[PDB]
């Protein structure tokens, strides 16, 4: 039942036998929102926000960060644009920061981290989606959380100042939803304390291989240690989608991995509600899951789930795609 | 019922209802041993052999490793001595070498994967070691592996090894018990398929906190986010134990959470069989074990697994320490 992309476009992400999920785009600046939506796109899954941090002298003003994030949120005309908030460190170079030399960034004074210790550059960021979200559908999302005590952090400077719209009169969605990304190990394996807190989550599945692998996915060196279908992985994405459930709150994932064909009857089979890519990968994700059954999907995962060795996984999920 | 350190240093670590654990000291050099003793040290549960490597122009022979080897192996007098294989990267300077630079040296190049690029220098080690274990109780262990791939990998030079020394008629142990350092996040999650395959884990606290937090512990930046008594940190903990325990194997803990006094009945209840540690800690932390039931212990770990912020767990232990 594989369909062309003229076809696929309108139709929805949905088993054989009924099983729907959403497919959204990952962008990185406005301009990506016309291929997202060309290629079906049901909402936007990660709005990467470094763009107004890059390449400039000084802070983006609430005003520019609000222009870019209304500009998303209304051409996607009621689909979810899930913002993520700023999630940079000292290895990029921000005249305007001051970032201290460290002998692992990744591993450092960053996205989260970098934005508790600058309330002033958060609150602006903040601000700034909150007031976008008067125009549309829009999440929030916080990178590199390792802890339930940090989203509390977090959530604190959130109510400030959406305390500080209030008293100035300036709307926004009181009911706007706020979840994380799930990339540090700890995050997940604590998922059922973080699922409490949490409106979704995000499964940030690049640099959750990188610090589960202890691997720097940029290292030439050791790049056959970065494996994606390592069972640790699997297990780690099945514990956020399983906490997520139990608590009635949504999995998504806009890793990498969400975008991989070889992936997609695993993450379908496991429950996950939604997959967010790179908006030229939606329709191909999408014809396999048209032509994959959920019950066949939940075999699948369940098999994979008992394997002890990433090469066996992505072998069998070369068949699986081969046969459709 | 505490003790004096003369009296406890012949006495075993055990509660007063029974439960006997191993405390083991952290080596770093063969003239570490003498304090070790003089601790009451029931082994040698981690032989940092880095010394061996550091402030040197070539490469150590087999001879000087086999020396220093056996010099320890010796004076522990028939007490198992864990010796640790080459755990080093391209952030300490080795003249001999020739290492990458790399942006996140902790997550590149290094450990268990520097001696499988490298089989010259690992079959170099572990020839060395196999010869030290004719002379006394010894055990292999393999540091930052991520995956069973890697500790077959391993064991596959391991056994070359034990075939050349058969050939050339030197003797070894050929019952030497080989098993890991769990510090990757992935090598606890996946627990349960190494231990089909290790003879035993130690858990390397320092680094595992450091990994699963994402946090380099020697970031002063980032420091207070380097939390040991995070959540993630016990479940993955009691994850390894029970994964040893089901197959019937042993579970140390070498990393420094095993010499906290704050730790010690967590450890005791989540039952951790061996504790390994500077030498001069052993003491405090025997005078804990015997002064605490097991049941009780078991009780208090229980409580401390449901708690979800590390902040109140270790108030608590703080407490428990307070009534002894
Ligand atoms: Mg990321
Ligand atoms: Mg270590």
């Amino acid at each position: 039942h594989m369909e062309g992309l003229k076809q696929l476009k309108d139709l929805p992400a949905e088993t054989p036998d009924g099983k729907k999920v959403m497919l959204a785009a990952n962008i990185g600046t406005p301009k990506d929102v016309a291929s997202a939506l060309a290629n079906g796109a049901e909402g936007v899954g990660l709005f990467r926000t470094e763009f107004l941090y890059m390449d400039r002298n000084s802070l983006p003003s609430e005003e520019e960060q609000f222009e870019a994030y209304k500009e998303v949120v209304e051409k996607m005309g009621g689909r979810p644009v899930t913002i993520r908030t700023l999630d940079i460190g000292g290895d990029k170079e921000l005249p305007y920061l001051d970032m201290p030399k460290e002998m692992n960034p990744f591993l450092g004074y960053r996205a989260i981290r970098l934005c508790l210790d600058r309330p002033d550059i958060f609150k602006t960021q903040l601000r700034a989606i909150l007031r976008a979200s008067a125009y549309g559908n829009v999440q929030i999302m916080y990178p590199m959380i390792s802890s339930v005590e940090e989203v509390r952090k977090a959530n604190s400077i959130l109510e400030e100042v959406k305390a500080e719209l209030d008293r100035e009169g300036v709307k926004y969605d009181k009911e706007i939803k706020v979840g994380i990304m799930v990339e540090i190990p700890s995050a997940a394996v604590t998922a059922d304390i973080l699922a409490k807190e949490v409106d979704f989550f995000s499964i940030g599945t690049n640099d959750l291989t990188q610090y589960t692998l202890a691997v720097d996915r940029m290292n030439e060196h050791v790049k056959e240690y970065y494996q994606p279908f390592h069972p640790a992985i699997l297990r780690l994405v099945k514990m956020v989608i399983d906490a997520a459930h139990k608590e009635g709150k949504f999995a998504a994932m806009c890793g990498e991995m969400a975008g991989d064909p070889l992936a997609a009857v695993i993450l379908l089979g496991l429950g996950l509600d939604e997959f967010s890519m790179s908006a030229t990968s939606i329709p191909e994700i999408k014809n396999i899951i048209r032509n994959v059954e959920y019950e066949k999907a939940k075999e699948i995962a369940e098999k994979a789930l008992n394997m002890s060795e990433a090469r066996e996984i992505e072998k069998m999920m070369k068949d699986v795609i081969k046969d459709i």
